[PDB]
């Protein structure tokens, strides 16, 4: 994965120290295997062929903008009365291999040229991508190349789900009004992915899509009479409840009315960035 | 865990099938091992003995309710506008163990007495519980026991994070306004642990947390010159690029310019809720 915090690999960046028409970055990422990043473009996807030709011939046609800048959400607060940021790697480990563009509510892209050479030879080279980020189904990112169609390689710890208009509209109406879908400049749905089976595997465009492997943690109690589960959301939690008996035989008739009555023991004060030490 | 879809186990419901007080759960998970819940209390976690003794001697002391009800969150459109839901398990299989408040929106709890037998002696039960849905900084389960505090067991498929009050006004400011903290009838900063290493392990009060484990898909394309990254967030995504030299020997000088410069091919479309097969 490549180190964008790394100051002295890029050249050319604008005022800001962000992106800019003919910033490069650059760093031989093993011994004599020297890989060469040039900014081509910085417009979004509604500026792209690829979007023109979703949109030919429907209603929202006029959406596509081949002027398109990167910026905010038109949607947003921010539009208009605040500049957009620049995409930047500059920290300003997780967060050392991601690109950002530092503000939140935004409609942004990069195209980049790439060079790859082996002891000063060009050679074809194999470029991996992710989305640094979780992914609820109103926020995308998407992926193009002019190498080979896409090939999925598994999942990088911090077989996955490709966002479908329904599910888009489902979180529009749950949330009571999505931010992006408030944005009319762009068609949305035409920011998904076509093939709602893989994503795009197969071609030149993968995503948008979410991760779609969580956990949940489970605690336990033994000889409870009473249990709570309380919920404060702007969406919905579920309760889950099981029973363990494998150890039934040597278990008590009861902990006692005595254990049972005493005042619900609250969890201890303990916050080591307020108060390191107890002393 | 239980199985909450079982309307034969499901005894004194409500007119809408809901859980009321005394309303029972019954079920024999084992053989000779019968599991017996009733509903105790239908109150939120700002009606609690725990909350008043968070707010006492606070500048939100007063916003101990030991009358509160179940329902939506004030500042929710819904509030006073629609009846609420009532607690149910009717699914209306990771559904099937899960009891929710069916309306996105709310503050509400349900406390159990339980009762084990086995082979009609009472025994001192083992219960695991877990928060069915993900969370994030501002969506709050709290658990409550009158049993052994709470032991970590590991996580359930589908060590973790203690949500902070920083973690909890990051998020505020991101969101430019959680509807949570807009409802001004609680002190929401009062449902936070106590105890932010562990979230009230050893203790009778555990959460609000949320899972720390994610993964991202990653996807690979060789022979690229131009790789587009392109993102549309009301939050914000992140771009990691690496590449792979394990195979340089054998790799091209170039895939050529006949390939690089053929249009972006995007991705078929393959909706097979839309359209089963393709012939």
């Amino acid at each position: 994965w490549l180190d964008f915090s790394d100051s002295a690999s890029w050249k050319n960046l604008d005022q800001r120290g962000g992106l800019k028409v003919g910033t490069t970055f650059t760093k031989e990422i093993s011994p004599g295997y020297v890989v060469t990043l040039t900014v081509k473009e910085l417009k979004p996807f509604n500026s792209t062929e690829i979007y023109k030709k979703r949109v030919a011939g429907t209603a929202t046609e006029g959406t596509y903008d081949p002027d398109a800048e990167n910026g905010f959400l038109t949607s947003a607060p921010y539009y208009g009365k605040t500049p957009p940021p620049s995409v930047t790697g500059a920290a300003q480990q997780k967060r050392k291999t991601q690109l950002v563009y530092p503000m939140n509510s935004t409609n942004w892209g990069v195209k980049f040229d790439i060079e790859a050479t082996y002891l000063g030879k060009r050679v074809a080279p194999t470029v991996v991508m992710a989305d640094g980020e979780d992914a609820n189904p109103g926020e995308f990112a998407i992926f193009t190349t002019n190498g080979t169609g896409w090939e999925y390689m598994g999942e990088w710890k911090m077989a996955y789900n490709v966002i479908t208009k329904k599910m888009l509209d489902d979180e529009d109406v749950k949330r009571r009004g999505l931010l992006i879908l408030k944005d009319k400049s762009v068609d949305w749905y035409k920011y998904l992915s076509p093939d709602t089976v893989t994503g795009g595997l197969g071609s030149q465009v993968f995503g948008p899509n979410r991760s779609n492997e969580r956990t949940v943690p489970v605690v336990m109690t033994r000889g409870a009479s009473e249990v709570g589960f309380y919920v404060a959301s702007s969406g919905q939690q579920a309760m889950m409840m099981g029973f363990l008996v494998v150890a039934v035989s040597d278990a008590p008739e009861s902990y006692g009315e005595a254990f049972h009555t005493i005042s619900t023991r609250d969890s201890v004060t303990n916050d080591p960035i307020n108060q390191p030490y107890l002393g």
